């Protein structure tokens, strides 16, 4: 009905920020033509949503949309990583989401860290959705301390979901990891056929208590 | 309404370097047959700071338990959580949630703040920021419906204030809809920038709850301020 695409021409900034080309695919691919509004947001770091292109309204009366938009990322935004975000609604209801990462001031295919702690956390079995009914999701975490001393870190996670939802995943919990050692456990949330439909961020937290420093890591899992 | 939810917290304003809030829980049963259900109490904040009331001395194992209570009943019961230094200071929202057996979901939230007064609007130092919906239109139909948000950036400071502005609406499904595109104002010394902005919910967006989110950044110093509003498509 709709296929959208997302590419970006450059993935991975300076601390400084940069310039950030988007060439943006939509094609109506169906029998019938077809309505739709669409626009260009990112989200990043530290609670950031920004946009890159405003809310338009097309009808394909069906064509294939080809636009280029580009934007520019600050140097006061927080260095992490972003995720840009091409979303498209047709007149039926029906979503449409093409994403692309880059990162700023941190290399693309290193682990999160804070000085040195790497920040692994990865839905276990790449699963993206569970039934109406109801489904359980493991996520595994890796805290591995790199450093030549001890890393003093606390660690948490909830999911961000509809209807307001925080829903504890994780309890605060503290460690004091020896250098060279690492925190790993699996942790899963089951999804109850109570709660509703939607898209829930799993989202973890990692703060160094002595430095102060925070990085978070977020992951989606739909309940149809 | 099958189920009544109630928050209080010990104390609604912190210092910079945080503190402890008790927290009182109260869910009450005003339906007249048996509810079960699911609870919590979470906690959201600045800088996408989201954290669980619940800290543990070891590795957290438990799993969501659901509660019941019969006609009539009331569940109460006591929170505590730190607050630490390290935490952005700002507003917090907490709230308890209670997700009943049906899919129907409660809410009562209340407010502290860290390291600001209480009864004062955001602010980078000494430019005030003032966003508001206009009219008080917490909903719209889900045919549809268009909410105008007043934008008053006051300069309270002896020099001129740049601040690069805008606004989006996230919402669900992972949506992220542009309301007020990126600019960039200079503001005179005592001087006050004041805008309307509206969002058109569109009959096809999805139901549910969209955050109207506005970030206000002072573009010298790299500070920047949200400031989060509520709006539900039925
Ligand atoms: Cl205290």
């Amino acid at each position: 009905v709709i296929e959208a695409n997302l590419s970006l021409n450059q993935n991975q900034l300076a601390s400084n920020g940069g310039y950030i080309s988007s060439q943006l695919g939509i094609r109506n691919e169906s029998c019938e033509t077809v309505k739709f509004k669409y626009w260009l947001s990112i989200k990043g770091p530290e609670g950031i949503y920004f946009p890159a292109k405003a809310v338009v309204g097309v009808d394909t009366a069906g064509r294939m949309l080809n636009v280029t938009r580009g934007f520019w990322v600050p140097e006061y935004m927080a260095d992490g990583k972003y995720t840009v975000s091409l979303q498209v609604v047709a007149e039926n209801g029906k979503v449409f989401k093409a994403n692309q990462e880059f990162v700023k001031g941190v290399d693309l295919n290193s682990l999160p860290e804070l000085n040195g702690l790497t920040i692994d956390i990865k839905n276990q079995f790449g699963i993206n959705s569970v039934e109406s009914t109801g489904g359980f999701v493991p996520f595994t975490v890796d805290l591995n301390n790199g450093r030549e001393g001890e890393a003093n870190v606390e660690f948490w996670m909830t999911a961000v979901g509809p209807d307001g939802l925080i829903i504890p995943v994780n309890a605060r919990e503290k460690w004091v990891i020896a250098s060279g050692d690492t925190y790993s456990k699996v942790r899963g949330i089951n999804f109850d056929k109570s709660y509703p439909a939607g898209e829930y961020t799993i989202n973890a937290q990692v703060v160094d208590i002595v430095s102060g420093e925070r990085v978070e890591q977020s992951m989606t899992v739909v309940k149809k």
